[PDB]
């Protein structure tokens, strides 16, 4: 049959540690012991090879830095659990706490794991407070550190109250069991009951259990705390220390006993392919229509482009026709491949809840949805923001523009966050991102990885428009030289769009009026051809309401392209009767600051035309949240370094577009146009 | 003589020493606040009084509060603070403890054998524990730590310290801000434990010298005074660090803190002479000794600049003494000064003096060219206190301002950042005319600009980096300078035989040699052809670029009874050296810089394939458990973008760092583009 192994044995885990975390130790010490790419699958039994059946595990690589947020948000939709790592001594750092925040965003069930606790600082009780003040969630300790610093030896296993060793003889593959210390017995007990205490609340069974004085089972605990986790109201926190190899054993333990299987999580959410307000769901059964996401496009030297698709629902097989419900293009499966940790296992059917590679892939972008053709569906469309920030890019020669073109074309299928397009007024290549950052990068790779030799502008600020003035239009275009004309009138009411609202607001108010129906889309058309040219400065009208009231028609003169004509013209006379403004993109900006440079900061944003907003108070750091135009930004990092000595740090995500003060406008209104 | 007011055994240069988020700024806020009465204007340097926290002190004693930077890397700011204290305030957090990142600042005290005080700050926030911090501080830092005081209550009930030298408790009335104290008895659940550590003190005291010692041995009881004693002579020697506690933000232990400071702390006498070097020989060491009759000597260590106020040149005098209106030497310069009017920052006014004597800190207004780091001393006895071992700049971009009207106001602002930062400079190139700014790399020219922006108002606009390429001679060559006209009645006559040869590898600037000893040429023109060589040396032979380093030796020449004048020699000097170009056989330099990544094991690869990339060559490599440590060298030419790169390869998860190492000779393909171009 298709399927080969139980979906209860399937853990699509992914490891969410910062820089200084032990991120690449704690990968490679999993891939060792596992042992005796976007995503590796690997085999686990238990540390002691105590578990029934084997279980398989997919390592997902989720980013290192939170400030690509979509690359961070489609991980965690790809793994089902994450092993959340801090550092025993650094505790949990504000990179941590974004990650965190998301994580709650796709109720994603997650273990914490206290790496590091042979450094010096090293407290592990100190880092789990943090994990419920800071982070606001409920730690539930199922381990206690033995030994501090260079004295750590292992742990205590709170389920079985048995000291945990580890001997190097084996490379910290093997541990001994023996009785806890007399000096850390009565905290055991302590931490042993909040345990407990917190798996008794799973269900009324085991709470009835606990109230009855009857003291819980291995197996009821862990139940428990499974329930619990897998419904992400607790966290179970273990430790170790992964370059000492004492710990990592254990913690593949926990990602059996309390991770979640991909169909003990909630069903992926989905739109229709036809209308992006209908909200559908794939549940994770062979027998549902497929469904799969590509969250990854990466190039291989021997089977060449790679495209790691998440199998939610159905079955992906070699040789079936998928639809790409983003482009709405048929694909034809090839060849599959799964990366082991050094093998490269070949396959040719992908249940639910599986991973692979996919080979051969003719135009499949990071984040299209692979489904059924007959019941088909889009699982990550929109929620990105247009580019904020544009930089124009020209070759130095003629074969720099056929490799920047290529460069640009597989850089898009990896991030499809940046767009692409040739400005005609000037005849210069322009990519816009999401910030300047992004853009540089690139701008970086494209001459490094394609040696690209190209000229770059400095960051322009991607401008937008909209009107304010309700006024009807006549839009005219008649033409009849000779025994041929074109006849295309219709008069537009013109009126702002609701805040929030993207696009044209069309009405057809003359519904069976002299203006014949099939002409009415081409009206329409019209306008939102002319709405993307704009009407003041050349940028792009957000939204804008129209409804043609009244109209003329020719019997032989009068055409679809007549009309999308004269709708454009109407179109063209906003820019005097609409009196549009120029608007500019605010971000939200939030810093983390000491108290000591919270003035500075506060008045640098209020200097960047910012606008403050409610400030919290976190451990030692102040939390200082302003919404702030892009294009005041620019350089942010270098300023923020200065004023606060590098101890700061800083986020900031587009929020929407306000009008741009007339210092800025005036300026570039009549910068090309008048 | 009369010049000093108070005796020098009672001044206190001190500074404070925190890692960030220790509470130094909620400290030094406080220490004016108690001294003030036993907004505050900020400065490099602030006096204050203190009598004492019950005015139990005979004299009135002066502090010089130093601010310092604290910056995470021991940079040069860090080191030459420490020289400017003479006794140090190390502030640690209760909770947070010793962090690596002050273990570096620790150990350079320890070079300037620096005496200090530990103020374990902090006591009333959760995680705080005194005796625990006190144990890093022997165990990490490596030192002997003596407290002198204990905690009163954990956290929250945190409430005062017990003063182990009078074992009596020490509680604050928050009535007039924790300014006032009670003392009463020590509570019984911690009299075993003063006992304990009062051993330690007294035992730690008792080391100071013999005498002492055998008071202690044959079991006598050491009096208040011996004990302190005790603690001062091995504070000044730093053999201990007198160790005391409290809560800044609760005003609970500041003002015996400050006592702390008059008890074991240091006057500008009691540490070590200041080292330096003569101004025409770096091989010869001097020193100068903390008296008022020794010769002048100063350092100016903070220059502070701003958009509307006039700059103040904050100068620590370390020897003699420095008047308005005499004229002292800018060693570092080798140019005049003028002392003007000088002013010492006190809490709130600004005092002003005529005379800074010995171990005291004023600030100097109007200073023509004084640059941070640069030694003002006597032009009879001179001294140079810190060589500006600072590299020459390895990269500049043009600067231009973004309203023409912001010229004059952009000149300014950068010619005042340049007296802040000497590793930075600023130039107008006579050749285009446009104004153009050098400094260490891409981030440091990023920092000025962006402090030239929010600091003095001026928004402008950067070109792309270019390299500050350099020239060298290879060829030993003797060269004829001759300069003859005769206008009719009026002659000019100078020439000079030159024999050039490239400069000893670390020998820097030009090494002048006189071997035409009795020969035609008289004495007085041969400083004119030494300041002929190099004016030429500046404005380069191949391509207009600054020679590294040469050898001159004027070996022959004549002379004229009426044309001979020391110009025309100089042009003739410089004549000679511009036809360095053929003979010398100079060729374009370019700097080479030491580059460190710090990476993961997954992109070391990457990384060396990227650096062998860019004309790198590597070197041996470390495994720190923070990731691999790759080092090369590579020319910052091929370095430009170089963060933005790392940071694509890497995800963002490694980090580097690179510092000029030396110059080399660029490639053909640049340097025959660069030399046609200067022509």
């Amino acid at each position: 049959m298709a399927r080969t192994t139980p979906i209860e044995l399937y853990r699509n885990i992914g490891i969410v540690a910062h820089v200084d975390a032990g991120k690449t130790t704690t990968t490679e010490r999993i891939l060792f012991y596992t042992g005796v790419s976007a995503a590796t699958t690997a085999f686990w039994q238990g540390s002691t090879k105590q578990f029934a059946h084997k279980y398989r595990f997919n390592i997902i690589d989720t980013p290192g830095h939170v400030d690509f947020t979509i690359e961070v948000e489609r991980s965690l939709r790809v793994l089902d659990g994450a092993v959340v790592v801090f550092s025993g001594a650094d505790g949990v750092e504000p990179q941590s706490e974004t990650v965190w925040r998301q994580a709650n965003k796709y109720h994603v069930p997650r273990l914490a794991y206290i790496n590091k606790m042979d450094r010096q600082g090293a407290d592990f009780l100190r880092v789990v407070k943090q994990i419920d003040q800071r982070l606001g969630h409920h730690p539930v300790p199922i381990q206690l550190a033995i030994g501090s610093e260079e004295n750590f030896m292992g742990q205590i296993d709170l389920v079985k109250m048995k000291a945990i060793y580890w001997n190097d003889a084996d490379q910290g593959t093997s541990y001994r069991e023996e009785e806890i210390p007399a000096e850390l017995k009565a905290l055991a007990d302590e931490w042993r009951a909040h345990m407990i205490e917190a798996a008794a609340e799973a269900n009324d069974e085991l709470t009835m259990k606990f109230l009855d004085g009857e003291e819980l089972s291995i197996e009821e605990i862990k139940a428990g705390l499974r329930q619990r986790t897998i419904a992400n109201e607790i966290v179970p926190t273990i430790l170790g220390s992964s370059f000492k190899n004492k710990g990592v054993p254990l913690m593949l333990d926990a990602v059996i006993d309390y991770l979640p299987a991909p169909s003990e999580i909630p069903a992926i959410r989905g739109t229709d392919p036809d209308d992006e307000e209908k909200h559908l769901e794939r549940h994770a059964d062979d027998k549902e229509p497929f469904s799969a996401l590509a969250f990854k496009i990466a190039t291989d030297p021997f089977v060449g482009t790679l495209t790691f698709a998440r199998v939610y629902s159905g079955v992906l097989s070699s040789g079936n026709a998928v639809l790409n419900s983003v482009k709405g293009k048929k694909e034809r499966i090839g060849r599959m491949v799964q990366m082991h940790a050094n093998q490269r296992a070949e396959i040719k059917d992908v249940c639910a809840g599986d991973i692979a590679a996919l080979i051969g892939m003719k135009d499949v972008t990071t984040g299209d949805t692979l489904c059924d053709m007959d019941k088909p569906i889009i699982l990550e469309r929109m929620d990105f923001p247009d580019p904020v920030i544009s930089v124009a890019v020209e070759p130095k020669t003629k074969a720099d523009q056929e490799k920047m073109g290529i460069a640009l074309g597989k850089l898009a299928q990896e991030d499809p966050s940046f767009r692409v397009r040739t400005d005609e007024e000037t005849g210069q290549t322009i990519i816009s991102g999401m910030g300047e950052l992004h853009l540089d990068i690139i701008v970086d790779r494209m001459r490094r990885e394609f040696n690209v030799e190209a000229n770059i502008g400095k960051p322009q600020v991607a401008y937008r428009e909209k009107i304010r003035n309700t006024c009807e239009i006549e839009g005219r275009f008649v033409r009849q030289s000779g025994g041929r004309g074109q006849y295309g009138h219709c008069w537009i009411r013109f009126a702002p769009g609701d805040e929030g609202k993207e696009g044209l607001e069309f009405i057809n108010e003359i519904v069976g009026g002299v203006v014949p129906r099939e002409y009415i889309p081409a009206i329409q058309k019209g306008i939102e051809e002319q709405m993307k040219n704009g009407v003041l400065a050349g940028y792009p009208l957000i939204n804008l309401k129209a409804a043609v009231f009244d109209g003329s028609y020719h019997d032989v003169d009068s055409n679809e392209m007549a009309y999308k004509i004269a709708a454009s013209m109407a179109t063209k006379q906003l820019s005097q009767k609409g009196g549009a403004v120029l608007l500019e993109p605010v971000m939200k900006v939030e810093v983390v600051t000491p108290e000591e440079y919270q003035g500075d900061i506060l008045g640098d944003l209020s200097r960047r035309r910012g606008m403050i907003q409610d400030g919290d108070e976190t451990p030692a750091g102040k939390v200082i949240r302003a919404e702030v135009p892009l294009g005041e930004m620019f350089g942010y990092a270098t300023s923020m370094r200065s004023m606060t000595q590098g101890r700061a740090s800083f986020s900031m995500e587009f929020t929407r577009y306000a009008e741009a003060p007339a210092s800025i406008a005036d300026g570039i209104v009549k910068k090309s146009r008048g």
